[PDB]
């Protein structure tokens, strides 16, 4: 738990964390430490210092910036609130190759991976993930802790509910609203609104029941 | 109608205009004014000065560069001809993140959005839209006023007819020709030539009649 | 066969070569000559000097760097071995717009086109093609001489066998293994492992027999 001052604490030490670490370093930021539910190491050279019980120690030692690198959307949302309760500020991890329009509103704790484009007047909720190569056209609204998977695309005016997940290569046509907690499978093409809490797959995407 | 000299006039004041405005500003250009069929405001800080009846006034006051920011392909084509009749030059609106190969032939009034790649020896007709994240591989031929939607992709040697439209995430395999005025739905995967004036949807794309 | 010293020899003079030539020139490299099975010209200003029988002459004259610009995966693999037997080093042709993470392991003779992203801890075999706009998420393993077509995407932890081919816009969900010599059609969405030597198409991708 000997750290250098000033850097970013990461919650989570998986594959998603690797990619976030490399976005932060590409921006010139320093990653100080990881906390992981397996407290046993290092991720890309960043030390795993403990589990979430190490958060107060990290804060006391002067570290105050944090990113939640956990793919699971509800868990990420809960951990972001825990981190803020412990006095951390949630940074954004935006790869320098991402194109984020100057009229985009960004929340906090947002991941925006390499190759992303986000166009005019889009709003991006806290703790959203806009993954590698994803496209978000103008006037979209992305709720807190949703996840646009790699190579997915939203055409204009699409709203994505809190904690919704779009799989790799999913597509949404203009004006569509997708409910909270909804999953679009990989490659699904969404051509009408989706309610909350369903799973939709196919071209066109169709809701799959039990 | 008090303007600064030297900038670009925009026909259209919708969501597409927002994105074009931001491409032009990312290149260091100034947008002078919008003309919109609803002559009532501002779009991203650009004043709406009137409807298309204001074109001659704008030209007389020394403005001579124009972009047609209208998604509808036939309407865009008609408005580009009107603009040229009124003595405007049609500029291109190419986001600085777009990769346009040095052997690409570009027309005039072309939009090329953020994250696009256009490879060797492709030809891009006047008033085409190559939207956000779209890929155009080598040796493609894009007719005037066609529209490759966001995240769409053409493999090599594909020809797209005048005013054809490919929806978000559409794909075309090598060597395919798509007729004029044809629509490929979002996510459609085109594996054989399409004639003029049809609608094709699905993986693989199939023509949908009445 | 009068050449300038120091540049890259290209095997193949087709559409793929055009794109590779332009990646190399975008990096400031000089392309010295093409050898093509049709020994009859120039490709983008690069002289065709002969067929593969000209390799020893080229080496003797001091040229030692080579790229194999042949789309056919098995043929490319064979030609890369021939080139190395003749004393050439196989360079990589990585467009400057590609984002290649600093923990990616790259082989030799690899093409990485414009707009590609390759994330943390991915390994890319010799003579792989990562084509225009393709995305490779973290922890992927790409075998020698495979081809990820334009706008394709691998989510995390995907393994692609030697000489496998993914068509334009193909998608693979996390953790999937695709066998050697397997073809995924354009737009195919792979949701379970694929054995060697099959063809799979559709959303979801399904193996197509005779
Ligand atoms: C749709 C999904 C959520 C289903 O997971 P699951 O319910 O465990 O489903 P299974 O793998 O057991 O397959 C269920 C059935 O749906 C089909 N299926 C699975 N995923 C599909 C998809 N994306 N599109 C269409 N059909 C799909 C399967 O072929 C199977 O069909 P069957 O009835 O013929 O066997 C999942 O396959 C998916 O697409 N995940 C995306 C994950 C992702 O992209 N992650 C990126 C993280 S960065
Ligand atoms: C294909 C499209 C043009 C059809 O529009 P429409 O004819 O008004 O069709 P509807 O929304 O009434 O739906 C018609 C039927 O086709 C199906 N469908 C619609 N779009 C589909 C698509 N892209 N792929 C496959 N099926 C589709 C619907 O499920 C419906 O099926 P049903 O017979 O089971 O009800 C449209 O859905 C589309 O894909 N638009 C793309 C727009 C776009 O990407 N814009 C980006 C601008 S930058
Ligand atoms: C799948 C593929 C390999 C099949 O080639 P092929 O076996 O010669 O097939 P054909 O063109 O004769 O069509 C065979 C059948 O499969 C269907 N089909 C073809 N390609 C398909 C695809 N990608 N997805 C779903 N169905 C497809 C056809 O509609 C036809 O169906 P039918 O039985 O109703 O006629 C090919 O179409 C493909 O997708 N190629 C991708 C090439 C590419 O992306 N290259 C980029 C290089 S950089
Ligand atoms: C967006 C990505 O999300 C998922 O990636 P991921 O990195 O979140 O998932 P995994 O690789 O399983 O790693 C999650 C890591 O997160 C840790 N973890 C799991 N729960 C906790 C927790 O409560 N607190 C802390 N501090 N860490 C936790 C696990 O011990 C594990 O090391 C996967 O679904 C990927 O496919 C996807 N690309
Ligand atoms: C490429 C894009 O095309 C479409 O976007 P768009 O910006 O063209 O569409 P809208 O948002 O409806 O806006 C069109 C604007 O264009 C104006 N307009 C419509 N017709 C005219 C016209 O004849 N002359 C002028 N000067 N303006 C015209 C309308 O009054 C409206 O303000 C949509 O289909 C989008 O989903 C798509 N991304
Ligand atoms: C990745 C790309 O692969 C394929 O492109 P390609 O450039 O390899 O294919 P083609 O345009 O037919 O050109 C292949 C060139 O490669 C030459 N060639 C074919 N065989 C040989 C060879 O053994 N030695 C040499 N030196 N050259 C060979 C042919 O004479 C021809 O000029 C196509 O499938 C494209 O659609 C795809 N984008
Ligand atoms: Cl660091
Ligand atoms: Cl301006
Ligand atoms: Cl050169
Ligand atoms: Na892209």
């Amino acid at each position: 738990a000997s750290l250098a001052i000033g850097g970013v604490v990461i919650i989570g030490g998986g594959g998603h964390a690797k990619v976030v670490i490399e976005s932060l370093r590409a921006c010139g930021e320093t990653v100080a430490a990881i906390v992981d539910a397996d407290p046993t190491r290092a991720v890309l050279g960043v030390p795993v210092v403990g589990d979430d019980l190490a958060l107060p120690m990290l804060r006391e030692q002067g570290l105050s910036r944090l990113f939640v690198a956990i793919g699971d959307n509800r868990l990420r949302q809960k951990l972001g609130r825990k981190a803020r309760d412990h006095g951390f500020s949630l940074v954004n991890a935006i790869h320098p190759s991402a194109v984020v329009s100057p009229s985009v509103r960004l929340g906090e704790g947002v991941a925006v991976m390499a190759g992303v484009a986000i166009n005019a007047d889009s709003w991006i909720g806290d703790l959203a993930i806009i993954n590698t190569g994803a496209v978000v056209d103008a006037d979209c609204r992305l709720g807190a802790a949703c996840h646009l998977g790699p190579a997915s695309a939203l055409a204009g005016g699409v709203s994505v509910g809190e904690r919704a997940f779009l799989g790799v290569g999913a597509r949404v046509i203009p004006g569509v609203t997708i409910g909270a907690d909804t999953i679009v499978g990989a490659g699904g093409v969404v051509v009408r609104d989706l309610p909350d809490s369903v799973l939709a797959i196919g071209v066109p995407a169709k809701i799959k029941g039990d």
